């Protein structure tokens, strides 16, 4: 153990999502329940649009609804933020542009309540077309793998990312989203700030068939990577 945070994380632990959305004005909450191991770096989680029909594609909510269950490997463990802030939690903030369309923005808290890691969310959409691929549904229900680059930020004491998540459009052509994140501890005691790196993801979105409201069954795999060794 590298961190105190880390010590948490030795075996699989439940997790709680709850995001509030209004996206053009159209007001919708989910909430998801599952769990996370880091030490295989696997996440399985089953989200439900609690308010009735989710009025934007479930692919464009999957970065947004826990990086603290990435698998970071032995020689990268000084490397492990997300960890490191940990029972206190971070703040993850985001904005997502939609190109040639509308921007989400995004302020979570990731942190444990109870023995529960918990990553509640609240998300504002504007500027999205009536008939663009968000708001008309035109995205394929699949999801690409990708590497995601971590950066210190010694200012604000935690880390920064940006990176763009390619979504299929039913009609052949791509959808691309530009994600700019920031993290930031919630606690004042130490965290780990981390030499430059990358976390590969790969996500399989699936359905329940004993499911009747609108939902998403998510099951991914991080790993951290990118360090020559240490």
């Amino acid at each position: 153990m590298v961190s105190k945070g880390e010590e948490l994380f030795t075996g699989v632990v439940p997790i709680l999502v709850e995001l509030d959305g209004d996206v053009n004005g159209h007001k919708f909450s989910v909430r998801g329940e599952g769990e996370g191991d880091a030490t295989n770096g696997k996440l399985t989680l089953k989200f439900i649009c609690t308010t009735g029909k989710l009025p934007v594609p479930w692919p464009t909510l999957v970065t947004t609804l826990v990086l603290c269950f990435s698998r970071y490997p032995d020689h990268m463990k000084r490397h492990d933020f997300f960890k490191s802030a940990m029972p206190e939690g971070y703040v993850q903030e985001r904005t997502i542009s939609f190109k040639d369309d509308g921007t989400y923005k995004t302020r979570a808290e990731v942190k444990f309540e109870g023995d529960t890691l918990v990553n509640r969310i609240e998300l504002k959409g504007i500027d999205f077309k009536e008939d663009g691929n968000i708001l008309g549904h035109k995205l394929e229900y699949n999801f690409n793998s990708h590497n995601v680059y971590i950066t210190a930020d010694k200012q604000k004491n935690g880390i920064k990312s940006n990176f763009k998540i390619r979504h299929n459009v039913e009609d052949g052509s791509v959808q691309l989203a530009d994600h700019y994140q920031q993290n930031t501890p919630i606690g004042d005691g130490p965290v780990l700030l981390p030499d430059n790196h990358y976390l590969s993801t790969q996500s399989k979105l699936s359905k329940d068939p004993n499911e009747k409201r609108d939902h998403m069954v998510l099951l991914e795999f991080v790993t951290a990577a990118g360090i020559t060794h240490g």
